[PDB]
């Protein structure tokens, strides 16, 4: 068949590291690029295509209860080994990750139907915020 | 509520440079995080939690037409112009980038439930197999 119409999601990616590597994609964008995996959605119309590329990582479970200090290595990020202790105030969810870094942790809150969250590292904050699917 | 259950959609990122240089994450790794946009998905009974978090770039729209040679600049990649011309050879879609590099471009076909894709530069060769979903 002709007919590619569809969403498709990739399930196996060989020497994409030569390829890039080829096309002069530099190393540390190459570290990155052969861990995603795309998600392609082609709209044919005979011989018209729209195809729109999307690429994702899996970052990694953190499973947790509230109260129990645990184990954490943010591998998705700076591969650091850290404390976490999470604590419920009132309705906020806190977290502090007890490691090199100063002033390590994040908060965690619903507000309608929306998820903030706020991390924290030494003196700077990033402010997040999700909408409920 | 605690109750943050669900499926969670970023819709917004305030200073996650900052943040990730606080964390002393690489400026290639940098330039790329802040581009993408993450999808939560807690399971929370009680006060325990699961945690699974997806990171996703959308790459560019490739709109075309068969047999009309188009521009493509390959944003997603390697950032360059190239003239390409895609044919069918039979059920297959051939796609030649005339550019700087020799022998760039790709073909794809489908073969059952399976979308194939083999992206060449050079003397390299990468072979994608997609999944219908």
């Amino acid at each position: 068949t002709r007919d590619q119409n569809g969403t498709w999601e990739m399930e196996s990616n060989e020497n994409f590291e030569g390829y890039m590597k080829a096309l002069d994609i530099d190393f540390a964008t190459r570290k990155i690029a052969v861990r995603l995996t795309q998600t392609k959605v082609i709209d044919q119309d005979g011989d018209n295509f729209k195809d729109k590329t999307t690429s994702t990582f899996r970052n990694y479970d953190v499973d947790f209860t509230v109260g129990v200090e645990f184990d954490e290595y943010t591998k998705s990020l700076d591969n650091r080994h850290v404390k976490a202790l999470v604590t419920w105030e009132g309705d906020v969810l806190v977290c502090v990750q007890k490691g090199e870094k100063e002033n390590r942790g994040w908060k965690k809150w619903i507000e309608g139907d929306k998820l903030y969250l706020e991390l924290t590292c030494g003196d700077q904050v990033c402010r997040q915020v999700f909408k409920k699917k």
